[PDB]
């Protein structure tokens, strides 16, 4: 049957992961460990990384950005990227905003010292980088907030791969408690509403050995 | 006209310029130096990158993939990504390897160390090795991938060998790319560098940086 190459640490998986389930789609949930080496998986997906997409009839399509395009291609409803090619492009430009400028900012560092470390060998957590991604995850809900203020969703009228994106990195940031959600209501207000679909409870109840997240993490009223 | 907000030290941008001329779009193009702080671009992408198209009308596009992805919807022929679903896949997933693994461990470190610190103003010698030495890795995986296929994704030239051309010109911009160890890959290289779409990326200059002898030469 379908299947997907995941793990918990990484933000692409999740977001495959929640647009699987917003597009009723079935699959089996494979965990793929990518810091050990295996020549096997390495074969199948030479970059050896997930998330990796299998379909029963073997089809196999790599990286987060393709498997979603694909997704929308093959699995046109319900649609997560929308309809006018505007509306599509400014889905890609905030997927891109949070893949990329959050992901360097914020995901990486946090995710990296304060997850990963604990998860292997990987020793001291480096305090410089993990003030960094604290500090700058500030300037990160100031944006959302400033976008669900005047959209319904952050990309406009209808979820998209926008807020998919940018809930699958900050679920990660908040497993590792850093997210100052208090300090963003409208921010908060929105991942709120994110993280209480149905789409998102495998990421809200799986864990991550060692580390176990904070007590709000699978509050649906945090 | 269509505009395409650029700045030559992107690999991003570069492979949109190359996009418009594969698909016969014209369009002006403005260098903006996103090094230096304008309020006035800031308010067009609040990410402050290039690059940025402005369609005549005003649409505005932001983001190298949402422009690539927009002008395939738009403007489908001649295509950039391939018909059927398969192979559209493995084109986005060759640009993914180019604009993330390649990027990271090849063209930051070397454009950050060679291009840009000496646009702005010591470069990090090790880091520059480390560039020198993945670069390799990646030149075996495109001669692998082109003994076999005819482009990088298969039959026809697509968006991945638009994006691995657009890096390596960066890293063959600053001299860093042994050629002479790869002649598959080189062959390949020297193929798409020709096409008029990659005329602007041979012939203009990022100041104060002189590009080596062979960096324009059709027959390098």
């Amino acid at each position: 049957m379908r299947r997907l190459y995941h793990h918990g640490l990484s933000p692409a998986a999740r977001k495959v992961r929640v647009a699987l389930a917003e597009k009723r789609l079935d699959y089996e949930a494979v965990i793929e460990e990518t810091w050990i080496r295996n020549e096997s998986f390495l074969a199948m997906n030479p970059e050896g990384e997930v998330p990796v997409l299998v379909e029963a009839d073997g089809l196999t399509i790599t990286d987060g950005w393709a498997i979603c395009e694909y997704l929308e291609e093959v699995y046109p409803e319900p649609s997560l990227l929308g309809g006018p090619a505007a509306m599509r492009a400014e889905v890609r430009r905030l997927v891109a905003w949070f893949d990329r400028k959050f992901n360097r900012e914020v995901t990486e560092p946090l995710v990296r010292e304060k997850l990963l470390k604990r998860v292997i060998s990987g020793g001291a957590p480096d305090s410089r980088q993990i003030r960094a991604g604290r500090a700058n995850v500030h300037t990160h809900l100031r944006y959302i907030s400033w976008l669900i203020d005047r959209r319904r969703w952050l990309a406009g009228d209808m979820l998209t791969y926008a807020d998919i994106t940018a809930a699958c990195h900050l679920s990660l940031i908040d497993y590792a408690g850093d997210v100052p959600w208090e300090d963003h209501p409208q921010a908060k207000e929105w991942y709120a509403l994110v993280k209480s679909r149905p789409s998102f409870r495998p990421l809200l109840t799986e864990t991550i050995s060692p580390i176990r997240p904070p007590r709000h993490y699978a509050d649906l009223d945090f």
